[PDB]
């Protein structure tokens, strides 16, 4: 297994940072963390719980998530595909197998003046598949007290504008004021140039995400109509 990126470095703009480049094998994640992969991630919680990501990273991307909760949250089954995209991204064992750094600038640690290097921007191979179940999980969910659809506020325009691999690639693009820095995504549920896109398992909004999580609502969710 290998990592693209670990940990975080230099800033990007306003408070987002880009990540440290690394290509060597999967850490395991120390025990302050435990918490975090739990509650974000919890498919990565088990044995040496060994990720390409840290503390830090797990942090900043609980943070991130702020926005899509607002819009997403009330839809267990939308917000958990989403959820495990950014996972996948952050932290899985085998990035290397999906992810491709396309961009980097020197990043100087300002004590011991030892030079790292700033992950600018890189493609992310994800399955056709997953994206499309990921968009079908959420295209139903109603915006919080509206008649509108939450994904004309995550997607850069209008709801019946959005599309699946454009919603994925506005939520990549750091002009959002979101991101912290651009990531192209590349649809595929073949592999590419030996990338094999990132295809996990996904759950529709008529499914329980878990044994102590329901279904959407009939008004989040066609299906349970
Ligand atoms: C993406 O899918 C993979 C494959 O199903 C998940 O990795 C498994 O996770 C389960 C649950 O903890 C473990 O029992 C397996 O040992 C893992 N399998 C392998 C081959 O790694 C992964 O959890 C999913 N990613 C996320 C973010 O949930
Ligand atoms: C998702 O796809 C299923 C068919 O697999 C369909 O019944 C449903 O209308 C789609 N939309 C939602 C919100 O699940």
């Amino acid at each position: 297994q290998s990592c693209v990126w670990y940990g975080e470095c230099g800033i990007a703009y306003g408070d987002k940072r880009y990540n440290c480049e690394y290509s060597g094998p999967p850490k395991p994640l120390p025990k302050d963390g435990y918490d975090l992969v739990q509650e974000l991630c919890p498919g990565f919680f088990f044995g040496q719980v060994s990720l390409c990501c840290d503390v830090r990273q797990l942090q900043t991307l609980k943070d991130n998530l702020q926005l899509p909760l607002q819009f997403l949250s009330r839809c267990p089954s939308c917000f958990y595909n989403l959820l495990n995209l950014f996972c996948e991204l952050t932290c899985s064992p085998r990035q290397s197998q999906f992810l491709q750094v396309t961009a980097t600038e020197d990043y100087v640690d300002p004590v011991t003046n030892q030079t790292k290097t700033n992950v600018k921007e890189l493609q992310y191979y994800v399955g056709q598949s997953f994206a499309n179940a990921m968009y079908n999980a959420c295209r139903d969910v109603e915006a919080p007290s509206s008649n509108d659809k939450a994904l004309g506020l995550l997607c850069g325009k209008d709801a019946d504008a959005c599309q699946a691999t454009n919603w994925i690639e506005y939520m990549f693009n750091k002009d959002n004021g979101q991101a912290p820095f651009t990531i192209t995504p590349v649809f595929s549920d073949f592999p590419v140039h030996g990338m094999e896109p990132m295809n996990n398992a996904t759950k529709g909004c008529d499914e329980s995400v878990d044994e102590v999580t329901a279904p959407c609502s009939c008004q989040d969710c066609s299906i349970v109509c």
